[PDB]
C-alpha cells in the first residue's frame, strides 16, 4: 500500500517561518558565514511529499517469523504497568502543543479539571471505540542545517488529549519492554560513555572484525501496517492491566497503523499507512522493526557472529570477516533480505575493518589521551549541525536548547570543549543567566538542566577524564579545521583566548561558577587545578536518563 495519500490541500505553518540565520552580534561571534546557515520551513514540504510517497511491497520469510517469536518469548517475561492521569500529565512537556478542547500543557502539569476531564473522556473513548481513525496534524519540521538545502521533515501527531492516553496505556511497555526484548542491542540503555565501552569490546572480541552502518531510507514510510501489528503483537506479550490491553488495541488501530492528516488550518492533508513520527511508540516500534528486520537480514545473509546496536532507524552491525569478496557478497544479500522486508537502503552498506570510520547515530569512535597520557575512546561527530544549531539558538530563544545537550552528550569532545563551553559561559556569564534552567533533549525525552550543574553531570556520564582529555587524532583535528574554516567560525587560538577569559571569572565568582571554571576550563591554562570527584556528582538522579528513545513520544523527565 501508499505509505501516504494527498488531496492537493498544503500542508501548511501555523505562524510566520523564519528559514535565514539572523545577523547577529553573538551569533557572528561564534560563525560569520550565516547565508550557510539555514532553517527548513513548509515551504519545501512538496518535495519532501515526494521522496516519502511510494507502494510498500513486503515480503515475510521463515528467518523474520522465527526471529519474531524469538522477540516474543522474551516480551512475554515483561509485566508492564498502567499510569494514572496525573503520571501522565506530569511527563508532559510544559511547552507540548495544546489541545484544541480548550487547554495546554501548563493544565495538563496543573491537574486542571477541564484537561483531567478531557484526558478521562479520550481515554473512555479508545476502551470503547477500537475502529474510528484518530484525527493528526501534518506539520513542517523547522530544523538547523548549513548548506551542502535538505527539504522539511514532516511530523505527525494527535491531539494533546490522545497523547497523555498513549503514556497511560504504554509508557512502562515503551520504557521497560525494548531492553527486556533486544537485551544489550538495545541502544538506548547506553550513556555516549556506555555506547562507546560497547561497540569497542564488541570491535576487539571478533578474531577479524567487519562493520557497518546500515541507512534505510526514510524508515518511517518504509513501516507497513503489518509492521505496526507485528510491533502490537510483541507489546500483547505483556502482563497487562485490561484497560491497558484494550488501549493498546484501539490505538494501534485507530492511530498507530495509519490514520487521516489534517493540515494547521484544519483542511483534510490526505491519509497515512505508515509510522506517524509524533506518537509514544515511535522509538520503541522503530527499533523493534529495524532489530527484527536485522536479524532476519544477518541470517539469510549468513554473516558470521553479529553484535547489532540498534537506536530506532539506526543499525549498526559488528560481525566476524568471512574475507573481503566473502564480506562485501554477505552485505549485498542482508541489503536484498532488508529491501524484500521493506527496508531498502539509502546509502548502499559498505564493509568497514576500521571502527574509527563506522558512522553510527551520526558519530563515530575516536581516540584521545588523559593527564597520564593513556588512551581513552570517545564518541564525537563532524560539529557542523551541531555549531549552526548553536548559532540559530544564540540568535533566537528556542524552546529546546540543542547545544547544552550536544554538551552534555558529546562533552569530551575537542568542539564541545572550546567552542560550545566556551561560548555559552560567556553570554551566561554576561547575562547572569548561568544558573537559569533550559530545556534540552537527551534520546528525545526534555530535561530542564541549569548549566551551572554540568560539571557533575559530565563528571557522572563521562568520569573526569572528560576534564583532561588532550592529543586528539589528527582525523578528528582535521574535520573539527575544515568545519570552521567552511563555516567561518574564528580558529581554535580565539577559543582559547575566549576561554581563558570566562574561565577567570568564572573562578572570582566562587561556588558552582568556580567549579565550572576548574572542571569545564582546566583545558584552557597550563597551570592545571587538580581534579577531583565532584560531591554532587555521587548523589546525582540520573534515573531514566539513560533506559529508553522517546524521540517525538512528547516525554519530559527531570
Ligand atoms: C525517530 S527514531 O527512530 O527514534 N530515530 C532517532 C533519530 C534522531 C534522534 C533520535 S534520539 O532518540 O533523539 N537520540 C539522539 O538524538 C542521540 C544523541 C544526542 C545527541 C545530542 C543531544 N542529544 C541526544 O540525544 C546521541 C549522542 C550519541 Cl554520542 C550517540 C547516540 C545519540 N542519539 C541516538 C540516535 C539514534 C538514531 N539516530 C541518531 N542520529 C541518534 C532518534
Amino acid at each position: 500500500s501508499m505509505s501516504y495519500t494527498w488531496t492537493g490541500a498544503l500542508i501548511t505553518p501555523c505562524a510566520a517561518e523564519e528559514s535565514k540565520l539572523p545577523i547577529n552580534p553573538l551569533s557572528n561571534s561564534l560563525l560569520r558565514h550565516h547565508n550557510m546557515v539555514y532553517a527548513t520551513t513548509s515551504r519545501s514540504a512538496s518535495l519532501r511529499q515526494k521522496k516519502v510517497t511510494f507502494d510498500r511491497l513486503q515480503v515475510l520469510d521463515d528467518h523474520y517469523r522465527d526471529v519474531l517469536k524469538e522477540m516474543k518469548a522474551k516480551a512475554s517475561t515483561v509485566k508492564a504497568k498502567l499510569l494514572s492521569i496525573e503520571e501522565a500529565c506530569k511527563l508532559t512537556p510544559p511547552h507540548s502543543a495544546k489541545s484544541k478542547f480548550g487547554y495546554g500543557a501548563k493544565d495538563v502539569r496543573n491537574l486542571s479539571s477541564r484537561a483531567v476531564n478531557h484526558i478521562r473522556s479520550v481515554w473512555e473513548d479508545l476502551l470503547e471505540d477500537t475502529e474510528t481513525p484518530i484525527d493528526t496534524t501534518i506539520m513542517a519540521k523547522s530544523e538547523v542545517f548549513c548548506v551542502q538545502r535538505k527539504p522539511a521533515r514532516l511530523i505527525v501527531f494527535p491531539d494533546l488529549g490522545v497523547r497523555v492516553c498513549e503514556k497511560m496505556a504504554l509508557y512502562d511497555v515503551v520504557s521497560t519492554l525494548p531492553q527486556a526484548v533486544m537485551g544489550s542491542s538495545y541502544g538506548f540503555q547506553y550513556s555516549p560513555k556506555q555506547r562507546v565501552e560497547f561497540l569497542v569490546n564488541t570491535w576487539k572480541s571478533k578474531k577479524c572484525p567487519m562493520g557497518f552502518s546500515y541507512d534505510t531510507r526514510c524508515f518511517d514510510s518504509t513501516v507497513t501496517e503489518s509492521d505496526i501489528r507485528v510491533e502490537e503483537s510483541i507489546y500483547q506479550c505483556c502482563d497487562l492491566a485490561p484497560e491497558a490491553r484494550q488501549a493498546i488495541r484501539s490505538l494501534t488501530e485507530r492511530l498507530y497503523i495509519g490514520g487521516p492528516l489534517t493540515n494547521s488550518k484544519g483542511q483534510n492533508c490526505g491519509y497515512r499507512r505508515c509510522r506517524a513520527s509524533g506518537v509514544l511508540t515511535t522509538s520503541c516500534g522503530n527499533t523493534l522493526t529495524c532489530y527484527l528486520k536485522a536479524t532476519a537480514a544477518c541470517r539469510a545473509a549468513k554473516l558470521q557472529d553479529c553484535t547489532m546496536l540498534v537506536n530506532g532507524d539506526d543499525l549498526v552491525v559488528i560481525c566476524e570477516s568471512a574475507g573481503t569478496q566473502e564480506d562485501a557478497a554477505a552485505l549485498r544479500a542482508f541489503t536484498e533480505a532488508m529491501t524484500r522486508y521493506s527496508a531498502p537502503p539509502g546509502d548502499p552498506p559498505q564493509p568497514e575493518y576500521d571502527l574509527e570510520l563506522i558512522t553510527s547515530c551520526s558519530s563515530n569512535v575516536s581516540v584521545a589521551h588523559d593527564a597520564s597520557g593513556k588512551r581513552v575512546y570517545y564518541l564525537t561527530r563532524d560539529p557542523t549541525t551541531p555549531l549552526a544549531r548553536a548559532a540559530w539558538e544564540t540568535a533566537r530563544h528556542t524552546p529546546i536548547n540543542s547545544w547544552l545537550g550536544n554538551i552534555i552528550m558529546y562533552a569530551p569532545t575537542l568542539w564541545a570543549r572550546m567552542i560550545l563551553m566556551t561560548h555559552f559561559f560567556s553570554i551566561l556569564l554576561a547575562q547572569e543567566q548561568l544558573g537559569k534552567a533550559l530545556d534540552c533533549q537527551i534520546y528525545g525525552a526534555c530535561y530542564s538542566i541549569e548549566p551551572l550543574d554540568l560539571p557533575q553531570i559530565i563528571e557522572r556520564l563521562h568520569g573526569l577524564s572528560a576534564f583532561t582529555l588532550h592529543s586528539y587524532s589528527p582525523g578528528e583535528i582535521n574535520r573539527v579545521a575544515s568545519c570552521l574554516r567552511k563555516l567561518g567560525v574564528p580558529p581554535l587560538r580565539t577559543w582559547r583566548h575566549r576561554a581563558r577569559s570566562v574561565r577567570a571569572k568564572l573562578l572570582s565568582q566562587g561556588g558552582r561558577a568556580a567549579i565550572c571554571g576548574r572542571y569545564l576550563f582546566n583545558w584552557a591554562v597550563r597551570t592545571k587545578l587538580k581534579l577531583t570527584p565532584i560531591p554532587a556528582a555521587s548523589q546525582l538522579d540520573l534515573s531514566g536518563w539513560f533506559v529508553a528513545g522517546y524521540s517525538g513520544g512528547d516525554i519530559y523527565h527531570s
